[PDB]
């Protein structure tokens, strides 16, 4: 002493396997191939519930979960907390009713917290008013050889809540009701697109030119070929490809790459669907952008109209996502509050300037390189975003920052394009595409100048997707939708940590490990006192 | 000359330009922004073909689509086959019935093979026979600027047809039938496992130890972290932590990565269903893959026997998809085919010694090193899998290839576990997973000593993971197939870039590209005399 940090866990592990291995050696097999499971616990309530109290089932059901409690009146009468799907049902062992005594009390001392067993019996429903089964037989599934934290647990740290998250879906049922939610997110987008015509397809992952959006890549390399690869940063230019093969409606809910920083809004590897649709321009899109979520909150209310959250209590609010969204222009809201209304050339050094003074006026300064794209988004950033909380459509952003995007039908120096903000946040992005060859060429010239600038974020020339689209590309209008986000939005949480299963997370240092699994014993040990 | 190889493209691409630019500079669009599509061609020969010869509907459509063919009888009479969704319809266009008549001249003069064009009119069928469109007003939606190869192209040249799959789709349409059937098969999966109340989840795809099955990972690095990740080999780690949280049904249909060789089964990166399903074993999930791929034949028959290929021709066979499969054993059909039944310790000097010597007898030696697991799979490999035509569960293969499935629980020396071969390829494999962290940890050692004789594909100890099995992993059953591999089945194909979009080619090099333009206009220069 002191030392010996994680003593107590250490014993308690080298215990449980001695005990598991003295019920082996007593002809008990901890782990049995098969057991047959007749009914779910949630199925067993909804089959059930009709008891009354004191009455039991004439009918013989097995089921099997996770024991969370084991408590007991006595030698010959015993309760279990067998945890299935989320789901409570307790066990009632009383030894009068278990059909091999020695088998029952073998197994009642056995079990311990955290083991998975099943029960063979009747249902019934006590004098207490608890359904429960009553066993005629059961066994060990499988034991638990650590000690399972109490509920709830880690609620406060999100590091040992989102680094064990198999811990953390036992100890945080709820936090499932998230994941759930989610699937159906995504299932309702491919409805909604595969009742009208689109075709899911896969596009590939590893690429030799990152194109589609604005970010830095993750490098890989094949050996076979002898040539680095690089992660996509998005499908976009290969679900054009197959618009012109002649497939007008595509969609891909997949996995994009993104080596930038991590926050609550940001994991290198997030998922998102992107559709492209021929004979369509962006109109269209906000309609459908409308429709499917105003849809998508109508089956969880069912009013367009959700409640929400607001320091960490329950204060609420309300999003309105009855269609029409409110619609506003990137130039014209930025001008409003400027009182100055750009000069002309906002491609030209004097707006340049302009931009650049109007910054400090407002102390949005942006960090090198600073082109008038990137001024632009910081002053965008800082100064309208921070008040954009209701579902709103940000429309018609210059080109110099949308090079994939086909030019605006009567606005000069504008591009037929929208983001979706809600809550301060960017959940959608749709372009009337761009078909223009001639133009999209010059525009990848446009981007060369700018990470020759410095800006390594640019958009480089893919000559494959340019020859693509020089044989002819239709008039289309693409979509593209941040999944983990929309997720975030219908589950009320602010970390994106809570929709991902498995968030990518810094390797916790050796003082980080001594620290927390000294605190596991610290409380441990205080328990044994 | 004889050098400028690529001559007469350059020209024809320059010539078009010029073309759209005076097209433009006469007060045409060539790229309009919107045109309304009042119905698709498919749902038009739906609705229209019950006209007569001779027959004009008083209905007015619009349709947009790929110019294939531009023909003319005379100059107040051309015909044009307008093709949308891998469909033609023949546009009649005739003067007498064009409103704007120098719009007339000046666009079937202006429209050039390749290009997208829009069509507003009276539906009809005409003397001919042939359903056709009589427009009102009709334009250009997009110019192609190169020529489009000629129907078909590049059938023998497998090269050019995966290179630029933009073409390929248009020039070889009935290739789209094969990606459709793809998506049917992923929905089919995903159907089949939704309504048995599986989540479709979603695990990371960067990783810090590459496990779940025996290959070579791809390696990548994140600089805001500063270190290396790995992309994922197979998602069964984190789905059996999903199912340890308590999720007792998972599945995921997601893209793994394998840096191996390249051939006509094998891509880089490929898509797999993988699915956990607690409290069950491989019995059940033999039974569920019978269901499964019977149903899945059965709704294109619906008969349960399918109609095969088989030098490149159509000589008929027939594949078997009736329940139940062939069973056979891993250990007993080797043993029956060779004579001599293996001595008893499978992991022993001795019966190394004698698959060694058994390998020459039969002349299927194993590249270095030669392990007990190699050794075995280039015998079974060269041996009887060529013979696995119709479908067969082969099934209990020893430990010392199995290491995440469980111990058989009547036959020493061998796992619960099966592979599904079909025409003599490997389209499923599955467990009873192993749920004993004890055997885990020490299977995790067994293949240390593995990667330490020279294996570089063996798997590496996961203690994460391990953690997570400790905290007591219920019975269950895993099961993982190829999409890719049963799409190649379903659609008839024997190149599994048959079946993926954009397959991973090698890039071609100067004298590849040199020589195919060359043969470009080799025959351009050659129709051109
Ligand atoms: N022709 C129109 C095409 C529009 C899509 C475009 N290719 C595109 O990729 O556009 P982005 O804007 O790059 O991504 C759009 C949405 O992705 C979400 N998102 C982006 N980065 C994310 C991250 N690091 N983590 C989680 N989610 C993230 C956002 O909700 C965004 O609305
Ligand atoms: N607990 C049971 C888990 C079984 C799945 C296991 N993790 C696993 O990955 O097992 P594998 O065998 O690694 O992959 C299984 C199927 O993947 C297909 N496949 C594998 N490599 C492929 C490639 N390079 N290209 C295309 N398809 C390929 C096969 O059809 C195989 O049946």
């Amino acid at each position: 002493h002191h030392h010996h940090h994680h003593m107590l866990s250490k014993q308690l592990f080298l215990n449980r396997c001695k005990d598991v291995e003295e019920y082996q050696k007593a002809g008990h097999n901890p782990w049995p191939h098969k057991f047959n499971v007749s009914i779910t616990v949630p199925e067993f309530i909804a089959k059930y519930s009709g008891l009354e109290k004191s009455q039991v089932s004439d009918d013989i059901v097995s089921v099997a979960g996770r024991v969370l409690s084991k408590r007991s009146s006595s030698s010959a009468l015993m309760f279990i907390d067998l945890h299935d799907s989320q789901t409570k049902l307790q066990i009632m062992l009383n030894k009068s009713a278990y059909e091999n005594k020695e088998d029952f009390v073998s197994l009642t001392k056995m079990i311990y917290r955290g083991d998975i067993c099943g029960f063979t019996g009747h249902p019934t429903r006590t004098k207490t008013g608890e359904l429960s089964l009553i066993p005629i037989s059961g066994m060990i599934l499988s034991p638990c050889l650590h000690m399972l934290p109490s509920m709830h647990y880690g609620l406060g740290d999100q590091e040992t809540r989102f680094r064990k998250r198999y811990l953390d879906l036992i100890v945080n049922p709820e936090s499932v009701k998230n994941f759930v939610l989610r699937t159906k997110v995504v299932k309702a987008v491919r409805k909604y697109l595969d009742d009208k015509g689109f075709l899911e397809v896969e596009t590939p992952i590893l690429n030799t030119i990152p194109g589609g959006a604005t970010a830095r890549p993750f490098i890989t390399h094949h050996n076979q070929l002898d040539i680095q690869m690089y992660m996509r940063i998005a499908p976009e230019l290969y679900l054009k490809e197959l618009v012109v093969g002649g497939i007008n409606r595509v969609y891909e809910i997949g996995r994009l790459f993104r080596n930038e920083g991590i926050d609550q809004t940001h994991n290198p590897e997030f998922t998102t669907c992107e559709f492209y649709m021929a004979y369509a321009d962006y109109n269209d899109i906000m309609k459908m952008t409308e429709e499917l979520l105003g849809n998508m909150v109508k089956d969880i209310t069912g009013g367009s109209t959700k409640l929400e959250i607001k320091f960490v209590t329950e204060k609420k609010m309300v999003l309105d996502f009855t269609a029409p969204f409110k619609r506003i222009s990137y130039v014209h809201a930025l001008e409003e509050k400027f009182g100055e209304k750009i000069p002309r050339p906002l491609d030209g050094p004097e707006a340049l300037t302009f931009l650049k003074k109007q910054a400090i006026r407002f102390n949005a300064i942006c960090a090198e390189p600073q082109t008038t794209a990137r001024v632009m988004d910081k002053l965008f950033g800082d100064l309208i975003e921070v008040d954009l909380v209701q579902p709103t459509f940000v429309c018609d952003q210059p080109q110099l920052m949308s090079p994939l995007a086909k030019y605006h039908r009567s606005e000069p120096e504008l591009t037929e394009r929208f983001e979706l903000f809600i809550l301060k946040r960017e959940i959608a992005n749709a372009y009337t595409e761009l078909n223009n060859p001639i133009v999209q060429r010059s525009n990848f010239e446009q981007q060369a100048k700018d990470k020759a600038a410095g800006d390594d974020e640019a958009q480089l020339v893919d000559e494959v997707f340019l020859d693509a689209i020089e044989h002819a590309f239709p008039p289309t209008g693409g979509w593209g939708l941040g999944i983990d986000r929309l997720a975030m939005l219908l589950a009320d949480v602010d970390n994106i940590k809570e929709v991902i299963l498995f968030p990518t997370m810094r390797p916790e240092d050796e003082l980080e490990k001594k620290a927390r699994e000294a605190k596991e014993d610290a409380m441990v040990a205080q328990e044994l006192a």
